[PDB]
């Protein structure tokens, strides 16, 4: 996250960090046994960290499990970066509190202006890689200001959100992670053009297309 500030510890409490022997992507959690993520984080042998802020410290309200099985978006495409979305079931049930807590999917879209909460683990330069959780308020971004910003590139499965100026935006790093808009879970980290750039403002996958697929998938799996 560039130009942002610490979130505080544990105040993003469906929050998560893929391990796969270092943070390499965020993730959130929608209920016990599940994760939301970006496909692009599709990795083998991952460990998802819950109730993390300082990454790199035992702070005493973490839980550490590793995903049985991740379901990349049956249509992703890592040319185009379209459905990038991807489900992770962990092995166990997460112990749920006040500190390690679901959020709720949208049951509807959200608008262009709408303010939301992104917040990751990523480059806070647009290099260096913050210890504890950063966060960002941003709103929604017309579709027509996103398209103009990346002509050709937006699909229906995309939406821009951040500040056209420059400055304040989602990074590497933060792929994976939440966009979470009067407390439901309306996107995910997924592209832009470097980070924080003039007119280039983060891209992000329109979670509330994907919320039949997450609800049937998780029925089956
Ligand atoms: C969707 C495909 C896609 C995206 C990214 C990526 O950049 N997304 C990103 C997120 C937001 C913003 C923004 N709002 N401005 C811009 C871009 C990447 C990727 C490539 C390189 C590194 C890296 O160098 N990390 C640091 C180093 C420890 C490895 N990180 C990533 C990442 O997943 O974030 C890899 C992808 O498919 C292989
Ligand atoms: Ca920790």
């Amino acid at each position: 996250i560039v130009g942002g500030y610490t979130c505080g510890a544990n105040t993003v409490p469906y929050q998560v960090s893929l391990n796969s022997g270092y943070h390499f992507c965020g993730g959130s959690l929608i209920n016990s046994q599940w994760v939301v993520s970006a496909a692009h984080c599709y990795k083998s042998g991952i460990q998802v960290r819950l109730g993390e802020d300082n990454i790199n410290v035992v702070e005493g309200n973490e839980q550490f499990i590793s995903a049985s099985k991740s379901i990349v978006h049956p249509s992703y495409n890592s040319n185009t970066l379209n459905n990038d979305i991807m489900l992770i079931k962990l092995k166990s049930a997460a112990s749920l509190n006040s500190r390690v807590a679901s959020i709720s999917l949208p049951t509807s879209c959200a608008s262009a202006g709408t303010q939301c909460l992104i917040s990751g683990w990523g480059n806070t330069k647009s290099t260096s890689y913050p210890d504890v959780l950063k966060c960002l308020k941003a709103p929604i971004l017309s579709d027509s200001s996103c398209k103009s910003a990346y002509p050709g590139q937006i699909t229906s499965n995309m939406f821009c959100a951040g500040y056209l100026e420059g400055g304040k935006d989602s990074c590497q790093g933060d792929s994976g992670g939440p966009v979470v808009c009067s407390g439901k879970l309306q996107g995910i980290v997924s592209w832009g053009s470097g980070c924080a750039q003039k007119n280039k403002p983060g891209v992000y996958t329109k979670v509330c297309n994907y919320v039949s697929w997450i609800k049937q998938t998780i029925a089956s799996n």
